[PDB]
């Protein structure tokens, strides 16, 4: 991300961070504008910015606004960067999820999907930013009742992040949770209580020392 622009984005999110919106938003607007009159419209610098604001925006539950404004980023990503670019994977998961908390999981799940190819096809299928975007699409899947996908997905992740970060990783740990509630929430019982036992086990570990 270019450096003025960062600078912004921590000054910005201070500010919404405080609740402080009536500053946070005219500032990202302005910027918004200032940056359109150096390079014009279709420039990366203006996606950049537009998820900057969109962002503020999420943070005030403001759905629709905050979509309104990536949408407008992904097309300028896709025509500036390329239609398999990391950061149009970035802009379509933040889609999936302003979708989602409009309650529409239909139209957040395509989106969620490419983004997950996306990174497949840039990063390899067994790179952590694809077990973080599988974490987010098991997610969608479980917000619509489908939850031998989830299983599938947090399996695919869980081994992902285990296999390739310690197994004592944050995101390990988070990960088998999610999927052991999966489990119990499908009534696979000793497959849930394999997990648990998991958990508690390397928890009362980590606070032991040696």
């Amino acid at each position: 991300i270019p450096a003025r622009l960062r600078t912004l984005h921590n000054l910005v999110i201070q500010y919404a961070s405080q609740g402080r919106y009536e500053v946070a938003v005219p500032l990202c607007k302005q910027a918004l504008e200032d940056l359109e009159k150096t390079s014009g419209h279709d420039h990366p610098d203006v996606a950049t910015m537009l998820n900057i604001l969109a962002l503020v925006y999420r943070d005030q539950n403001k759905y629709k606004d905050a979509a309104n404004l990536l949408n407008d980023a992904l097309a300028i990503r896709e025509k500036t960067l390329g239609k398999d670019h990391p950061a149009v994977a970035a802009t379509l998961n933040n889609l999936a999820v302003l979708y989602g908390k409009r309650g529409k999981y239909k139209e957040a799940e395509p989106l969620c999907k490419r983004a997950l190819e996306i990174r497949e096809k840039v990063l390899g299928k067994d790179h952590p930013d694809v077990a973080k975007q599988l974490n987010n699409l098991a997610l969608l899947c479980q917000n619509q009742g489908k939850y031998e996908e989830v299983e599938y997905y947090y399996q695919r992740a869980l081994e992902i992040y285990q296999t390739k970060l310690g197994p004592d990783d944050p995101n390990v740990a988070k990960t088998k949770n999610n999927l052991a509630s999966c489990y119990l929430k499908q009534g696979k019982f000793k497959q849930a209580e394999t997990l648990y036992k998991e958990i508690l086990t390397r928890a009362h570990e980590r606070e032991f020392g040696s």
